[PDB]
């Protein structure tokens, strides 16, 4: 059982995923490739000795009858248009996070998806396939630590380039916690509040670090410290305090050395290494289900819409200096 | 070798009585005092300690043998006892908190200043815990750069029915209020108490509580207080600086591999956590005093600062708003 | 560039590797299969929905013109015959560990390999591909802890079936340490000694635990505790003390729980989980090199001979109660 | 209050002199003794202690004032001082080792039995370490079932030139020899010293060493000894039972994240590792005695066992074979 995939957007992760889908994920052949920049797509096909047809306009890729599944790794600005066109053409869609920046752009995709009467979209929030997050999820769902009450998270990264501004702390970075905490706790957010701790004097190009207080609808208190120029490495923390215990996300194992009065392990520096395995796992799940004839079971268009709205309210909080309210429609039955 | 009189032989009083007589060098207990008749003598008898008993503390203070006054009485007597000792020109070791109100702290401060000699230490013992001294030294060395964020936890297994919402601040968070300020060498400008969803296992107070405190330079401190966390007594203190993070250690435990689990022990009894630091704070206090030096632990000023801060905290519990911490200029006397 | 594989021996691990090779490893296609038990091979084909020629005699699998690579997952007793026949037919060989039980059988494969006059054999000692082992190796080789002097290892397993006898603690279990420590240290063994500590009163089917002292040629002292009915799970330790520090092998990351006065993480119980990833990584390296037109770079026929002779001395030490000497010829230049 | 005289005011002598006058309750130091002239008094001078200074320990022993003799003299002197003290009917706290030769241990045992009363404690202080006590409790509860294999490490950063190959046993491993025996409630039957490849940074002794010991019931004990490991002072002790493993903790340290490393401190100064066990072993001793109870620490018989086993280790270094530990029957005096 094997499925035909077209990829739109052969940028940084476009290539990566191109390599993945032809070489690592089973039940999928890449038959079509597409980038708006002239040499791009073919250049990657060349890199990997992959044979696909190459299209400059994504529309012809989606119209290509070979193409059964559309994979969206293009720039955010493009996401909604490509997704809508795929859904209107009755094709499945894996779309990288975020679904789209605006709530409204997420709504058009939801609308396109429902007209098919069939769940057909998964979003690339890969942390849900990370094995440690899966372990944490199961501890929560087992009831072992009882009802969750408080959550403490850290999302730390060694440094940023100058073009990463204050809003990207939310849009690019926090967005992961936005999605993963929601999934861990099976709750939405009612409020968000971005605090600005003392500015790092190493950092001149954005406000950093930041401290976000989020309340879920039942009142679970989430604190996430975000420090994207913490200097020492890439470091994810997630602790959940329930009524009768606490559960802690593990980190990446390292050999340990005793040397010169110090007992030490490594902390990762390259952010891409942290959830690198989950990319393959999330696609493998997606392709296993579609090939089994079942709907996707990962993050949905609705999950993408949720994240967008929550991220939006955090950014608003940055600007106004106030707690902001998260406003969301009823979860459509379609997504239940 | 200084001669001490302990005022108030209750739960902590008797332990301090045993401690000063047996574990601390450069001091001997010459008098004791409690308003519940028998109490003071019972403890004397229990530990086979010979001291002059006093029912009224004024006599204990006037006693020409008593050179140092240790205050282990109920919060209400603190300020009254402290003031008299200072007016008698005697040194004071007072258990935390300094006093019930900010104004009582002001009363001690003025009595201390009238002696024109720094003479009071407060029993905020965490500053003497070896793990906190290590964390402080790491912060001060510049290893992690300038601190910008702090995350703390003060967890306890369960509380009795009598423990009320304001006690989360007054009895429990008070320790963090003092230790964070000492760690960072700053004061607070704002406090905010958030109440996460209420634990179904607790009906006698609001629990847990999440406190967000800002220092004068904008350092952000988050502390989770969960006094019915069920699992034990657990203290966390992580400091994120500009280029590193420093983590307070916990109590070492032997580790076990069995039935598919690797585990260590978490403390249950809150009294065991900083037990060592009582002996250490006292040894320091008397080593300085015997050496002709002023006390160098928490000052009357530190206790006033903790009072004002706790108040804003309790006021935040009530109002649902961020509350401002309002302080007068620090008097040079405390510098 | 893709190579075609016949797999001889579709048993517990053969079915597993049949699956990985077909579905997980790129640059390989499985075109043929063989097992001695009627219908066993085809059952796994069916199980996994893979099309391959099914042969009853491995000779016919080897002689099959589509087979370029022979994967040997048969019973130990068959390894040498299969490997020799595959080399005799100028096909590459991947062979599960051990290469063979007897030195003389390892020699037969060595001879057949050298008759080809090129390096064609990898043995499935998968620990060398495990990420923690690779990391430990890099610390050693960088000189950070200085010259290695002493090593402490543990190979623990929760329990064994009655069929598992005293010699198997060496043949099945220690064989992994036999090979990996030699790789870590770049040395052979000059002597081995098996102590029998106090017998576990929970164990009546073999002598357990066992404690093994091995000396490398330069005098590096290696101690390995083997407890295959330790009850608590599957647990691998490896510590290297050098002249100026110590390096410790990591274990499997686990979420941690604070509950009822205990702070804890999980210990694995299923042995197959521990090095599960290293299977994929080992074949992926094997097939990449082969497709690059390069010789395999994993454990060689000589490494399989080394492990055999050393295991034999350990078993001899079990029987005699004495330290036994490891007797080896000179490493052929062919294996350097 | 019991009255103590101390024989031998060297490194440890003067430290114990400080301990017994300062932080141990129920003991007064009334006499000291060192053979190097001025030595003893200089130490009394340092810590402002009033005490009678004797050149001859016989004199110290004959004081109407001295009830307890604390022996902190060179090993060579131990048996004579102890025999004499027990002869004059005085309690003995003796630092480890009891004596180096078994014959000298036997003389102390004979002296003690002639009193028909248990009177000697030995300063194997690890038994009072809080981590070893927890380890012991875990073993004894049955959590890990019957112990079968032990792995221990005794690492030290570096040694001075005067520290020789036999000292790896007599000074260093002696501690494991005693504490494994107490943990397991068992004696040894065989010992074997392996010599791994010699550290190139060590020219003055054979280092590291790897000791395989077998208890009477066949529990196998491996101890790695590395007294020039370079990195610090590091004690490891893992006990594998029938159904689990228990691990000695180490000294808790604050943790730092910085420059791509997560790290904690390893002690460098060997004296800091069990520093608390000294106060505790003495507090136990004097408590027991003050309550009219026999000492409950390591006995003369434990010192005898340590000596015989160490001897066999040193004999194994020399001969390169496994050596047998030959033990007589434990007298009932010591049960
Ligand atoms: N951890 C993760 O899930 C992960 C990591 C990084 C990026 N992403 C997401 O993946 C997406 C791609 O990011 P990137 O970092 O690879 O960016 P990129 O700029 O490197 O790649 C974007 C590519 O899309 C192409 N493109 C834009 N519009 C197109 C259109 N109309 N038709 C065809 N191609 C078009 C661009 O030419 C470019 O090659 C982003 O949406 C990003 O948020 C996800
Ligand atoms: N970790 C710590 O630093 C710590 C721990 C426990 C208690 N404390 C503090 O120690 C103080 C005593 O607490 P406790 O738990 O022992 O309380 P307690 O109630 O057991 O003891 C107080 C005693 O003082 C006596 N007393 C009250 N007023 C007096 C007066 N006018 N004159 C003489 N005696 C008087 C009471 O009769 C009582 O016996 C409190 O301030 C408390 O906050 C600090
Ligand atoms: N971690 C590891 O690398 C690892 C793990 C398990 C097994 N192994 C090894 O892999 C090999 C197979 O082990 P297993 O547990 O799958 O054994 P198994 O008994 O489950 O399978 C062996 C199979 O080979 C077949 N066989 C025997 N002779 C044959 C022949 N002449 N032609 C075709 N098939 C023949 C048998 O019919 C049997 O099905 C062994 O060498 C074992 O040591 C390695
Ligand atoms: N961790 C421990 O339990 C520990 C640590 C250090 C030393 N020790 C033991 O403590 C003892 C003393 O050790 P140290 O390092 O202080 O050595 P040291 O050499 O500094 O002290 C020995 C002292 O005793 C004196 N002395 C020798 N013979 C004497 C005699 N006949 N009469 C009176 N005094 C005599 C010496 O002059 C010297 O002052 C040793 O037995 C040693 O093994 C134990
Ligand atoms: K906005």
């Amino acid at each position: 059982m094997t499925l035909k995939a077209g990829i739109v957007g052969i940028g940084m992760i476009g290539s990566d995923h191109l390599r993945r889908l032809a070489n690592t994920v089973s039940g999928v052949e890449v038959v079509a490739v597409c980038d708006i920049v002239a040499g791009r797509a073919q250049a990657a096909l060349d890199k990997y000795a992959i044979e696909a047809k190459d299209y400059n306009d994504y529309h012809d890729l989606i119209n290509d009858k070979d193409v059964e599944v559309v994979i969206i790794t293009a720039s955010n600005e493009a996401h909604a248009d490509v997704a809508v066109a795929a859904l209107n053409a009755n094709k499945y869609v894996f779309c990288e996070k975020p679904l789209a920046v605006t709530a409204a752009d997420c709504q058009r995709v939801i609308e396109a998806e429902q007209k098919n009467g069939k769940r057909m979209v998964q979003i690339g929030f890969m942390r849900r396939y990370d094995k440690g997050y899966v372990q944490l999820k199961n501890i929560i769902d087992s009831g072992e630590i009882g009802q969750p009450l408080m959550v403490h998270g850290r999302h730390y990264n060694a440094s940023t380039v100058p073009e990463y501004k204050t809003p990207q702390a939310i849009y690019e970075t926090l967005i992961h916690e936005i999605d993963v905490m929601h999934w861990l706790l099976n709750e939405d957010y009612k409020t968000v509040k971005v605090y600005f701790p003392r500015q790092s004097s190493l950092v001149t190009t954005l406000r950093d670090p930041q401290l976000v207080v989020m309340e879920t609808t039942s009142g679970i208190n989430i604190v996430v410290e975000v420090f994207v120029n913490c200097q020492y490495g890439y470091d994810i923390h997630c602790d959940v305090t329930g009524e009768k215990g606490m559960a802690e996300l593990p980190t990446v194992a390292s050999a340990a050395v005793r040397k010169a009065a110090k007992y030490s392990t490594d902390i990762l520096v390259d952010w891409k290494q942290r959830f690198i395995d989950a990319y393959d796992i999330e696609f493998q799940d997606f392709f296993d289900r579609l090939n089994a004839g079942l709907p996707p079971a990962g993050p949905t268009s609705w999950d993408g819409y949720l994240a967008a709205v929550t991220a939006d309210a955090c950014v608003k909080s940055q600007e106004t200096g106030n707690t902001e309210i998260v406003e969301l429609p009823s979860k459509p039955d379609f997504y239940k």
